[PDB]
Order: structure tokens, then sequence, then C-alpha cells
């Protein structure tokens, strides 16, 4: 198991580590990977910003920091790597994230979510939308496992 | 490794089963835990959905479904797992996910990216939220890691 | 200028207020619009939620509440009213909302932001991506208006 | 009325457009503010920002274009403007556009919706919420209009 995780990292933030301290965890090894990004202009040039990214990972083990000029997904193939890392931009999932709080001290504790980014048909089907069109008597045959729409709807 | 899967299901849906498919690649098992959620009022008895997602997924060699009535953290702890997957109802990350998909079939292909949310007091940290409080003459030392502080500011 | 904001207010919250005080600056008349949503099998009754959140609005002067069963675009037709509010469950724009509030206290003050979803299309369209593919010269005439699209790209 | 829509414009691109076609419905006047952003090092000068956006822009008769160096809220002042345009890079409410399309051409039709991003504390607040801390007894005096509180909560 090997993860990417790939940035810019102009500078180093507390986000950044938190994300390399939390992805760390669930590969053999994870690979930081900084880019050029010449088109962004960086503050700080590309050793610069490797070596600070080094300097402040050198405490996880299991992390090796690497510049790039680019083509990430060539980069993922000399890794035999089919995974990569990134911190989302936005806070959602509210109530979700309020409950695994409360567990996180005084349950069970320390556990991870991992997100998963719905495909684009897919953004558009939820439960409770299928469950609209059942009540339309609308058809949900392309929205659910074949396995199950028999048992979900007919004529 | 185990990781939980957790929802209410009422029913399955096709983004249920993508999310499944992506998230057992990443296991040596998945357990998809369905909630009872009495509070919902779901739409299919708790026995129905159990049973609409294990046909489903019985193509899933690794996944295992199994009801439950809450206490996520407690199952959870039940498993030995400390990890969680969950489908993101939003899509962000555009730019991105624009050049993976290019990737995904011309390039190296088959890519998955795994979506970190940040914590409370992260979200508010950015390399350029950074690069701004810097060029301002700011205080950025509560935003970056100890080890570079003195590399990007000082007096 | 009438606007709506509807919802089942299952019960109404203090997001819900802030909501409904933020948007009624906005329209001569705000008609906040009290769902029935019998599929969402409320709490409390729809006569309950309409009156509470009746108690809880009489202080802003041009919010008129009324319940309504279902069909919201013919509401918004018998209201001649062609703009509804919603509240969004996700928070992004982090560096723009950080700099408004510095603003909104020791600069201007009090500034309100109307964000507009953008669609489906234009999702997968920015500036940056516009300029990734005029680097790569690429095609973007799609993405682009037509009266700049021959100062940016040729041949 | 006066609203603001700033932006680099770096360039201008059809999203862009859309929003201020869309957000020009709703003032006397827009004032569409081109940001100076050196800091971005954009690619096209400020000069061609502003005449291309004006050259895209002339169609719409209440829209100005007017490029500005930095002080967004002091711009903001100086137009006696307290309300602001921006566009979510992010889509959401998936169910909700879902109905407002199908309205958008053979229900109501051409309904816009304007989006309210929430404070700090009310993002962790909705009735779902409430509704499970009033299951479980406990306290929701701090989420909750006052008037409402002893109508759902005792003792």
């Amino acid at each position: 198991k090997v993860g990417i995780y790939p940035g810019t990292f102009d500078p180093v933030t507390n986000g950044h580590i938190d994300i390399i301290h939390r992805s760390s965890e669930l590969f053999e090894k994870l690979i930081v990977a900084v880019a050029h990004s010449s088109a962004k202009n960086p503050m700080f040039s590309l050793d610069e910003r490797l070596k600070m990214i080094q300097l402040a990972t050198k405490s996880f083990k299991n992390v090796e920091c690497v510049a790039f000029e680019g083509l990430l997904a060539y980069l993922a193939k000399e890794y035999h790597c089919k995974v990569l890392v990134r911190g989302l931009r936005v806070v959602s999932d509210f109530e979700y994230e309020l409950q695994m709080g409360y567990a996180n001290k005084s349950l069970n504790h320390e556990l991870e979510t991992l997100y998963f980014m719905p495909t684009l048909q897919n953004a558009f089907i939820s439960s409770s939308i299928v469950r609209s069109i059942i009540a339309h008597k609308g058809d949900a045959s392309h929205l659910v496992p074949k396995e199950i729409y028999p048992l979900i709807s007919k004529a």
C-alpha cells in the first residue's frame, strides 16, 4: 500500500500536517508529492517547499516527501499507487460530525472518516430522491441495483 | 483492516453500491452497517433493507452487511474498526476531478481519491490565507508547523 | 418584490431565524412557506410548526408565514414570485468569509453575501481551468463569452 | 439597490456571465468589481480584464464594470452597497435542484434561488439535530428561538 498526497505546499500549514498525520495511518507508505506549480507563481521555491515539508514531517516514519514537475497520474504509476489523498475545502455533514465528536472522547474514540466524492451521475441520486419517485409511480430503474428493482417497483 | 460503511439504505441506490465497490477495494473486510433509523420512519423495514443490500452486494466477496439499532461508535469498537466510510453529498474540487478523469482512461487509470474533512480549526487555514498574513506582516504562528515558522516569519 | 423561503421547520431553529432575518432585508415582502412534508413524518403538526414560526417571526414586519401542501413552483406563481431563498448546509469559501468578518466590525460593516449555485455545465468552468487549457493550446471556445474568445485564443 | 460582484476575472468565463446575468436581475445597479489581484500574478493585465468583462457585459444595461486595487469593504461603502454577490464552487442541494429544474420548464418557470451561507454557530444547528436532542431529553435552549423553547422542552 502506497498512498500519494499531492500539493503545492506554499507553505505547508497545520491543515496539511493534519491530513498527512491522518492519511499516513492508512498506508504502508505515504508519499507527499510537492508539485512545482510554476503556473501558480509560488512564494517559496520548489526546493524550499520540499525541504520545509520534509522538516515538518520527519516524525512520521512512513512518510517520504518528493518533488515533481507534473503528470501526477504518471507519478502514481511509478509508485504502483492507485489511491490519492486530498483535503476537502468544504465543511459539510454537520450532524454526522457532531455525533463523531461525542464518540471521539467518551465513547469508542479516535475514529477516522474517509469521504468519497460521488460520480457525476450519482450525485443526483439519493434514497430520498428514489422514495419520492416511487411515491409518484415514476421510473427509478436507472437509480437502483437491478437485484432490488423488482422488489420496489412494478408495471 | 476493517472499515465500516453505515447508513439507512432506504432503499440501497447505485450511489451506495458505487461507494461500497470503491471502499471495499481498501479494506480486508468492509462491514456495511444498516441502521434501524426508527426516527427517520423508513419506507422499508430493517429486515427488508438488510436483505436488499445483502442481495445487491453478494458479488463483493469481502463485504458483510449487518443490521444494528444504534451506537455506531460501539459497533466500530466491536469490529476493532477505527475507520468509517461516508459518501459526500457535495460535489466540489472540480478542476482536480477534471484532471483525474482525463488520467482515468488515457493516462495512468482507475485512480481513487480519498477525501479528508478538515477539523473546524483547520478549515480556516490555507496556504493562500497564510501567504496573505505573511504579506501584511501578521501573525501566522498558530497556522503552520513550528519547524517552519522561523523560516517564513520574524520579529 | 416578493421572496419565498420554503421549509419544513420541524421545529424552527436559530439558523432559520438568521436566514429569515437576512433575507427579509432584501424583499418588500418575505413569505415563509411551511410545507406539510407528510413524507418526512414531522415531529410537530403542520399547525404547530406554522404557529411556532409565526410566533418567532412576528418582530419581522414584512414577513408573512403561510402553510402549504406542496407544489412550491405554483405557490411561487400565486405570489408573482421569481426568487426563492435557501440556507446552505455546506460551509465553504473560507478565505473570503474570513476577510468579510474583519470588514464586518472595523471596516465597512454588516455586508451580506448572496450565493449563486452554478449550473451543471458551469461548475466545471473556472478561470484557472480556462488558463490551463489556454496554456496547453486547447479549445476553450465553449467556456468563455464569444466577445472575448478571439482575444485569448487563435488558430 | 446596488449589488457588487467582485472577482479577478482572469479571464471572464461563461460561469461569470451566468452569475452577472442572474444577479443583475436583482439590483437597480450591479457593479462588477475587477480586482487587480497582483498577488495571484494574473495572466491578463488589469486593463485587459476590465475591458474584456466590459465587452462581454455591455448587453446588461444595468451593469457597470470598475477596476479596483483592494479594500472591497470600502469599495462597498463608496457605492452605499450592503450586498455582495458570489458564485459557489460547490454543488450541493441536489434533490432541491432536481425539483427546481422540473418546475423551470413545465411548471412555474425561471425561478432563481439565492443561497445564504450559515454563520459558524448555525452550521451545527438543524431541525434534525434539535429533534435528536429533544428525544434524548437534552438541552436545545441555545439552538431555537426563545419564543418556542417552552413549547418543545421542559424541566
